[PDB]
This record gives C-alpha cells, sequence and structure tokens, in this order.
C-alpha cells in the first residue's frame, strides 16, 4: 500500500518558499494518526522544511529521496530512488511536489487535505499533483479549523 497525504489550497498550492503558508493543528493530527507506525517517503526538500527538535517523524520509518549520493539525514534513510523505499508494507508519501509527482504511479490513497484558502500560484509554488479519472473519491464536509480556516478532507480511492 503506497498512498500519498498532502494539504492545499484550492488553488492547488501544496508549498511556497521551501515551507507551508498555512498551519492547521487539526491536519497535523490526522496527519499523525494516517502516518503513524508506517514508511513516510519525503523528498530533500521537505525533510530540510522540519525542525531538527521533530527529525525524525517519531514511530515512524523515515525516507529522504535525495541525489547527493553522501546526503546525511540523522535518524532516517537517504535512498537514491523511489523503488528502495517501498518495501514496507504500508508506505505514506509526504511531499513535496516533486516527490508526489514520482510517487503517483505507484499510489492507491491520496488524502488530501483542503484549506480554504485563496492562494493564486506564484512560481516557485509547489503543487498538488493531478488526479485523472481512474481515481474515485469521497469529498468530506467543511470543518472549523482554530487557525480560522476552514477545510475539508478528499479521501481518493483507485484500485
Ligand atoms: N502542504 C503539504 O502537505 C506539504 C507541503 N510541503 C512543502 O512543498 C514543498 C516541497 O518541496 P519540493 O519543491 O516539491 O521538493 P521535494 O520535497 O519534493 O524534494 C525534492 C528533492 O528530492 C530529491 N529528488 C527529487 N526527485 C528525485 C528523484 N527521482 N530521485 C532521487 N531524488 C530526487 C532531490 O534531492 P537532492 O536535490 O538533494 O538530490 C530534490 O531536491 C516545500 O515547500 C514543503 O514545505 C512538503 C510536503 C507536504
Ligand atoms: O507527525 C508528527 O508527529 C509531527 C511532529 N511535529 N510535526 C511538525 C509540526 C510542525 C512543523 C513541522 C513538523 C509533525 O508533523 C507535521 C504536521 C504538520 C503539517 C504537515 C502536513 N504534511 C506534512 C508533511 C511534512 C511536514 C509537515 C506536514
Amino acid at each position: 500500500m503506497v498512498g500519498l497525504i498532502w494539504a492545499q489550497a484550492t488553488s492547488g498550492v501544496i508549498g511556497r518558499g521551501g515551507d507551508i503558508p498555512w498551519r492547521l493543528p487539526e491536519d497535523q493530527a490526522h496527519f499523525r494518526e494516517i502516518t503513524m507506525g508506517h514508511t513516510i517517503v519525503m523528498g530533500r526538500r521537505t525533510w530540510d522544511s522540519l525542525p531538527a527538535k521533530v527529525r525524525p517523524l517519531p514511530g515512524r520509518r523515515n525516507v529522504v529521496l535525495s541525489r547527493q549520493a553522501d546526503f546525511m539525514a540523522s535518524g532516517a534513510e537517504v535512498v537514491g530512488s523511489l523503488e528502495e523505499a517501498l518495501t514496507s508494507p504500508e508506505t505514506w508519501v509526504i511531499g513535496g511536489g516533486q516527490v508526489y509527482a514520482l510517487a503517483l504511479p505507484y499510489a492507491t490513497r491520496c488524502e488530501v487535505t483542503e484549506v480554504d484558502i485563496g492562494l493564486p500560484r506564484e512560481a516557485g509554488d509547489a503543487l498538488a499533483p493531478v488526479l485523472d479519472e481512474t481515481w474515485r473519491g469521497e469529498t468530506g464536509e467543511w470543518r472549523f479549523s482554530r487557525s480560522g480556516l476552514r477545510y475539508r478532507l478528499y479521501s481518493y480511492h483507485r484500485s
């Protein structure tokens, strides 16, 4: 099982400036719940976006994608290709825009949090992967985040 998990603005933006222009604790909690115990696969940019206190995400197998054969990520695996990271039974691809696109051929689950923020796409923004017609998905109800923003989860599924 290879799944993808991300939050996005309505416009499709998922990152900007190497970080994320929002923070919803309710999605962090949901993120932790869905990934806990399993493999988490990230690109080197996303690993760098992670504070050193938080790194590696506890209780999970942290794997970094990087083309530098000597890149050190203390507490995680650094692999040169994505097939290396798919040896565990449940693997979740946690970003960013590059690795989401790499993993999409392997994926049958997309947990998408949609953040009600009007975030027009600027150059250099990272983006959610386009989901074609092979993906079926249940659209959740709008919820209120204590950060002021509304959000809703999409759960996309394919065979
Ligand atoms: N809203 C959300 O839920 C999420 C948002 N984000 C944000 O989105 C952005 C993510 O960054 P993004 O620009 O997409 O970069 P990535 O996080 O996808 O990392 C790209 C890096 O991964 C390595 N890489 C890319 N392709 C390959 C490949 N085929 N093989 C081996 N290594 C590869 C490279 O490492 P190297 O260059 O060292 O060789 C590359 O620099 C950040 O802003 C982050 O804050 C991150 C995840 C979740
Ligand atoms: O999971 C944990 O236990 C944990 C512990 N600390 N942080 C954390 C908290 C604030 C800032 C950075 C990390 C955790 O998760 C991140 C949840 C934030 C939203 C998020 C959604 N997708 C992501 C992909 C990559 C990084 C962050 C996210």
